[PDB]
């Protein structure tokens, strides 16, 4: 079919709504909704001029066509069914130009409706930039390639938003679905077999970026004389939390009767505090291919899930991100009312207070050191004084109880002792009934809110509308028996693991609870998987792991703890921003600085990991098990991601003997205290070893000390910013009166020759687009790699890789002029999974320091393969180097500085300065080599590292990819986070010079961008 749409582009206010009225208890956390929509002296309230996408019936754009009032300001939902020829009609009838680029479809530079140095000419710079009055026809193509997976569903989610200067141009309001669908998926343009099918889009649309400020601002203000736009909370105010462009509880429409076939488009935009955790409260929309509870979107990540609404009422949906929670990100959705589960798991709880130390050996495990050794990391959470709480803090958790007699607690094994501040663990089998009496005995009204099962709105542990202890209301000595049932429809998918990691929260006020103690593990399990115990049938070993940033200043016994311990309180400013941090406990399970204890296990023990996360959106974690890999999905990976109500099941089998670290990745983490220890101890006697690697491979890696250059031409800038007409200038990159440019000398890997090292190997043009990585190491499933490591630098380094196996755990650091020898072997568990592509790549690093080596300069790609036009290899990694945690930054401002004496490391500007947010270690175009031809099949090996900042989703202009193994998924963006390792194939088919970058605000201003050539046959 040859379908046409008539877009035609608007300008016009915005009502992000109040619906002026009541019968709206969002109740979660939530009252200071006047800063968003207060209008005033200041503020603008919650009307705002946006430029926005509408649907006209003809060439005329006269004749509109009215979209659902669920999509608030979205552009019109466009269909298409793959092989079809969609040819998309723009008028631009606003004050300015705009273009319509689409994500997941095919077309030519002539129709890519994007602006950029592409070496482009008039007759394709058309579409690139619509001026006001000026109309264009965009045609597109369904191609075979840009269909959804072949184990996707039938249509997925994909986008289309103005680019000539996209982040502005979409916080100015231009954005809209495009969806998907396969072959004859579709039939009276919607889904063959579904009932409702609605779109959502989670977004913190901040209005200080769209174009129409200052429009908003001379009209709304009262005095628009004096507001300055360079004030914090004035821009706070112009941020609006909102799901579909909807603010407060406003979104409207969405109804579906029981038994309902619901599917779900998502898709979260925005900066770098759009880390968003979608939650459907009343039900298991639970279809994405497995059984999904809460879905995590960041800026432009496509998702698709499918529902079937059961449980009629009134339910709503949320998104858990905290902040996001209280800054009212709510929308009320019901299901119109238009068997059970007899083995009843019984489970008595109080909840109870206790003054938690966060680390009782006082000791940093890892160094040995004192926690609050005067200036170190540890130090700052750790000093106790005047005005700094310091180690242990009052907090309040849910503990278990043998009866309804609340008198004996139930003994905590030594198997439960690495459960630390976590409450006891609830479980049940599919096919039962979980019968919680919770015993409140703290200062404050409390409940148990539970994700995962099934409950009824009197058990609904939290309250939203639109003395008895109530199920969201038991007080302070009341007591509740809560009833849950864990139906099919909420417990394992075929595809899903035998249990399911879960979790359940004191959910009176998440903001709040939840840090100050709770927080307790859960877990649903397949019929008839469990012993009598609670433990899995054929399983040595299930820990839980939550590793969060127990956030104390948000704690409810706060004042309390400040009374408690500190030596002045009076004195006690309880929001500066130093006292706020002292009382950030990084922590897991309730530990820090390795104080964590109770994993251990035997080797060759079939180990299972149940994690999980709450809070913020910094909570942004990459849980690295040093040592081994699991297998998570049918994937091998060895470090788990985490994010707002995450929860993964991982399977491991320890293999190697030894003491290893189960640690956050993310630097702040790391640096805080977020690692932990786990130990293998060999439980057998096992072998003699002349049997197994058929092959042996040797490397000579160096790291050196080179003088890198982040963006050595200027030129693709300049051109990028005169097209998009933008009086723009670089912070980072503009050496200004004393600020260190965009060289810094840096310490990387570069490979030799031989021994003598004396003769590096010389990068090849298949090569250049490495950057500032160092060599693609590559091996198979079964080598014996042998790195010899030769310390060039000033300062000990060393070099490990993820995913690898080793004799011992310890990693010895080479020394200066030294040459070491490491050893990795590749043995079956460091290669594909079952589900995972042939190759697969891994970091290799330095452990000195774990941050600051990285920062400097130091890491790479190891390519693990499996088995025995051209075939091409890239590697990118998307990292924003903190050049302010090199060794060398004494080195750089002595060197760059124009006036070094003028330098102060503290000054917020230049910190920022220092923040090249690069690919590949260059910014701006910067990054060459990218090249391949129509036809080829392309293997892109993404990684990201780095602190809580790199949540990087990776777009590629005009071509999509496809992931697992026999890329069984498709989709055009891919997220990516501290220590994310993945491989994507792609086979380049419309020829041109293509834009690459991240798709989150800060970033692509910044510089995280460049361009590959996609060259014709
Ligand atoms: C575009 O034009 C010139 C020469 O072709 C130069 O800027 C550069 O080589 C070209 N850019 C790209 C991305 O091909
Ligand atoms: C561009 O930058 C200059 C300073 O370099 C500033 O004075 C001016 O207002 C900006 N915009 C225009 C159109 O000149
Ligand atoms: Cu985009
Ligand atoms: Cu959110
Ligand atoms: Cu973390
Ligand atoms: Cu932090
Ligand atoms: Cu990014
Ligand atoms: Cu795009
Ligand atoms: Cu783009
Ligand atoms: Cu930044
Ligand atoms: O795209
Ligand atoms: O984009």
């Amino acid at each position: 079919k040859e379908k046409h749409y008539y877009i035609g582009i608007i300008e016009t206010t915005w009502d992000y709504a109040s619906d002026h009225g009541e019968k709206k208890l969002i109740s979660v956390d939530t009252e200071h909704s006047n800063i968003y929509l207060q209008n005033g002296p200041d503020r603008i309230g919650r009307l705002y001029k946006k430029a926005l996408y509408l649907q006209y019936t003809d060439e005329t754009f006269r004749t509109t066509i009215e979209k659902p009032v669920w999509l608030g300001f979205l552009g019109p939902i466009i269909k298409a069914e793959t092989g079809d020829k969609v040819y998309v009609h723009l008028k631009n009838l606003a004050s300015r130009p705009y273009t319509f680029h689409s994500h997941g479809i095919t077309y030519y530079k002539e129709h890519e409706g994007a602006i950029y140095p592409d070496n482009t000419t008039d007759f394709q710079r058309a579409d690139d930039k619509v001026y006001p009055g000026e109309q264009y026809t965009y045609m597109l193509l369904a191609t075979e390639e840009q269909s959804p997976g072949e184990g996707d569903g039938n249509c997925v989610t994909r986008i289309y938003h103005s680019h000539i200067d996209a982040p502005k141009d979409i916080a100015s309001g231009l954005i809209g679905p495009l969806i998907i669908c396969k072959k004859d998926s579709l039939d009276k343009e919607k889904e063959k077999h579904i009932d409702r099918e609605f779109v959502v889009m989670f977004s913190v649309v901040d209005e200080n970026f769209s174009w129409y400020l200052e429009d908003n601002i001379k009209t709304y203000c009262s005095e628009p004389e004096k507001v300055d736009k360079d004030n914090e909370d004035f821009q706070e105010s112009n941020r609006m939390y909102s799901v579909n462009g909807y603010t407060f509880g406003s979104l409207p429409g969405l109804s579906m009767c029981a038994e309902d076939r619901v599917k779900w488009y998502l898709f979260g935009m925005g900066n770098e505090v759009d880390v968003h955790a979608a939650f459907f409260h009343g039900q298991a929309l639970t279809n994405k291919n497995y059984r999904i509870d809460t879905i995590n979107l960041f800026p432009a990540t496509l998702f698709d899930a499918y529902m079937v609404a059961q449980n009629p009422g009134e339910w709503m949906l949320s998104c858990q991100n905290l902040n996001h929670l209280k800054a009212g990100l709510q929308a009320f959705f019901q299901v119109q009312e238009c068997i059970r589960g007899k083995h009843v798991r019984h489970y008595y709880i109080a909840a109870e207070e206790i003054i938690w130390n966060y680390a009782p050996s006082g000791i940093d495990i890892f160094t040995k050191e004192n926690l609050t050794a005067p200036g170190s990391d540890s130090a700052v959470f750790f000093e106790q004084g005047t005005t700094r709480i310091g180690g242990s803090y009052k907090k309040l958790v849910y503990r278990e109880y043998t009866d309804a007699s609340f008198t004996n607690r139930k003994e905590r094994g030594p198997e439960e002792e690495h459960l630390g501040i976590l409450g006891p663990v609830i479980w049940a089998e599919v096919g039962d009934t979980i019968r919680v009496t919770f015993h409140n005995k703290g200062a404050y009204p409390l409940s148990i809110e539970p994700i995962g099962v099934r409950f009824n709105k009197n058990n609904e542990g939290t309250y939203y509308s639109p003395v008895p202890p109530s199920a969201s209301h038991v007080a302070p000595t009341e007591t509740f028996t809560y009833e849950w049932t864990v139906p099919k429809e909420v417990g394992p998918t075929n595809a899903d693991p035998v249990c399911l990691a879960k979790m359940y929260y004191s959910a009176v006020d998440p903001t709040k609870d939840i840090f100050t103690g709770l927080i307790g593990p859960m877990k649903i399990c397949k019929k008839g998987s469990l012993h009598a115990n609670g433990r899995q049938k054929d399983v040595d070993k299930e820990f839980y792991l939550f590793p969060t940033v127990f956030d104390e200043n948000e704690s409810l016994l706060l004042e309390d703890n400040i009374r408690m311990f500190t030596t002045a309180p009076d004195q006690v400013d309880k929001e500066d921003e130093d006292f706020q941090e002292s009382n950030k406990m990084h922590s897991m399970n309730g530990f820090m600085y390795g104080n964590q204890p109770g994993l251990t296990m035997c080797k060759g023990d079939s180990v299972v990991w149940y994690l999980f996360s709450a809070g913020n959106e910094a909570d942004v974690h990459g849980i690295y098990f040093s040592g081994n890999t699991y297998l998570w999905r049918g994937e091998r990976r060895d470090t788990a991601n985490l994010f707002p109500q995450t929860s993964l099941t991982l399977h491991m089998w320890p293999d190697t003997e030894g003491t290893f670290n189960v640690e956050c990745l993310t630097t702040d983490h790391y640096t805080g205290g977020m690692k932990q220890k786990y130990t293998v101890n060999q439980c057998r006697r096992q072998s003699e070893d002349s049997t197994f690697y058929l092959g042996e491979r040797t490397y000579y890696i160096a790291a050196v000390e080179v003088e890198w250059d982040y963006s050595p031409q200027r030129e693709w800038e300049k051109e990028l910013h005169h097209l998009q007409e933008q009086n723009v200038s670089n912070a980072f990159l503009d050496k200004g009166e004393f600020y260190i440019g965009s060289k810094y000398k840096k310490v990387v890997y570069r490979q030799y020759t031989d021994s003598t090292f004396r003769v590096p190997v010389e990068r090849k043009a298949e090569e250049e687009h490495l950057g500032i990585l160092g060599p693609q190491l590559h091996a198979d499933v079964g080598d014996k790699v042998k790195i010899i490591f030769k310390n060039m630098a000033t300062r000990p380094y060393s070099i490990h890789a993820h995913g690898v196996q080793t004799e011992s755990s310890t990693v010895t650091p080479t020394l200066p002029g030294e040459t070491l020898t490491y050893v990795w072997k590749i043995p079956e568990r460091s290669g594909a999974g079952t589900e995972d592509s042939a190759c697969i790549p891994w970091a290799y690093y330095s452990t000195v320091d774990q941050v600051k080596d990285l920062y400097s300069g130091l890491i790479g790609p190891l390519i693990v393969c499996r088995r025995p036009r051209r075939k091409l290899e890239f590697a990118l990694l998307f990292l924003v180097f903190d050049e302010n945690e090199s060794w060398y930054l004494d080195d750089n401002i002595k060197t760059y500085s124009d006036h070094p004496e003028k330098v102060n490391k503290d000054d917020e500007e230049f910190i920022e300065s220092n923040k090249m947010h690069a690919i590949n270690g260059r910014m701006f175009g910067n990054l060459q080599g990218l090249t391949m031809h129509v036809g080829d099949e392309v293997n892109w090996y993404l990684m990201g590292m780095g602190n809580e900042i790199d949540l990087h989703t990776v777009h590629f202009h005009g071509h999509s990819f496809q992931y697992k193994h026999r890329g069984v998924y498709s989709s055009d963006v891919f997220d990516i986070f501290p220590g994310t390792y993945q491989t994507l194939e792609m086979f380049p088919r419309t020829p041109g010079i293509w834009l690459l970058h991240c798709h989150v605000t800060d970033h692509i201003h910044a510089g995280m961008e460049t361009t590959y050539t996609v060259l014709q046959n």
